[PDB]
């Protein structure tokens, strides 16, 4: 997979993004309009004003995460409006669809807790997959995986704090509120869970909905959310914490849950029982993500037309224990690629600012 170190100014990280990965954002930016387009009858002209609009909100309320993604723009030789355009995908589809109308788990353990996901979604994006590795002096080192373009998505820091997340689909949109993958870079640059709460709590409300996890050795959090909704997901009497695509939290009554798909409920039923079986070794947890009971709506998901529109697109395991990310591409079944992510003494000078 494209692996791109990104240093310096916001700019400039976002220019090594841009230019490393110009082909790839291309691709990003062509699914994206695709699926932009499913969404709404408006024109193309009135689309790229709301972006306009939607930039806007991100510069004046995330400057930093602008200048990066101003510097993706002009590295991918691209409009700051298409790649303000990936980073609110969800933001800008979910709201697009009204004005007209993934699996995790963290396990506390004796010898380290262990946390991962599969990611689901449509197979075109998995060609767009890319890793950053981001060092910004005086803030943790990063490594995520992300779709090309996109500032914060599924990854670790030097710090500890490993970030998954889950599609969730609680009604509602807040266009001056955090974008979801801002959020999750928000977490990926904190130095601790608590932290990582804090600081997207300070933003003082969600853009949409989702569910982000975050953890370390030590503790781990989920938040389901929408505009008017942050609700907490804590380690259960077993120390465990499992997360599909649905509200499992109980949330206000006005709160909505629309269409979320029946295999939710029958996944996050089946990483239960798998967990209870689960001997908690290493070998054994990287097997749960490869579970194909109720094909192909699985764990392990599949495409297959006319019944599955995704497929599990990759797999990640935070080893805590030794600060090491593996990632395994496409299906766990049978991986396109697998690697291990782990810091080295540089990106470690790098948050110390030294
Ligand atoms: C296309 C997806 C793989 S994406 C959404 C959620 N991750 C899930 O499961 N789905 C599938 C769906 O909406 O059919």
């Amino acid at each position: 997979m494209l692996h791109i170190l990104c240093q310096g100014t916001p700019f400039e990280i976002g220019y090594e993004h841009g230019s490393a990965a110009k082909a790839v954002i291309a691709r990003s930016i062509d699914f994206a309009v695709d699926l932009i387009r499913g969404k709404t009858k408006k024109t193309d002209e009135e689309l790229k004003q709301v972006l306009s609009q939607l930039g806007r909100v991100i510069e004046e309320r995330w400057p930093k995460y602008y200048e990066e993604i101003r510097g993706i723009a002009k590295g991918a030789e691209r409009d700051v409006s298409e790649i303000v355009m990936l980073n609110t995908r969800t933001e800008f589809a979910y709201g697009l669809k009204a004005a007209r109308d993934c699996t995790t788990a963290y396990c506390q353990l004796p010898n380290g807790a262990l946390q991962g996901q599969n990611w689901d979604f449509f197979s075109a994006t998995k060609e767009n997959l890319i890793r950053l590795t981001i060092r910004q002096a005086g803030l943790p080192t990063i490594k995520f995986i992300t779709e090309a373009g996109i500032i914060g998505k599924v990854g670790f820091n030097s710090a500890g704090v490993a970030v998954n997340y889950n599609a969730l689909h609680l009604q509602g949109l807040r266009p001056t509120g955090v974008p979801s993958h801002i959020a999750l870079r928000i977490a990926l640059e904190s130095t601790s869970p608590s932290q990582a709460y804090d600081r997207i709590v300070e933003q003082g409300g969600m853009a949409a909905s989702a569910f982000i996890m975050v953890g370390n050795g030590h503790e781990a959090f989920g938040l389901e959310f929408s505009p008017t909704s942050i609700r907490k997901q804590v380690l259960d009497a077993n120390g465990r914490m499992v997360h599909t695509n649905h509200c499992l939290l109980q949330h206000g009554k006005n709160e909505k849950e629309l269409d979320p798909l029946p295999d939710s409920w029958n996944r996050h039923q089946r990483m239960e029982f798998l967990l209870d079986g689960f001997d908690g070794t290493k070998q054994a947890f990287a097997q749960l993500w490869a579970d194909e009971d109720n094909y192909p709506f699985s764990i392990c998901r599949a495409y297959e037309e006319g019944k599955s529109r995704g497929a599990t697109l990759f797999n990640i395991i935070y080893d805590h224990a030794r600060r090491e990310a593996t990632v395994r591409l496409g299906r766990p079944t049978n991986p396109d690629e697998m690697f291990v992510m782990r810091f080295d003494e540089e990106d470690e000078r790098s948050a110390l600012n030294a």
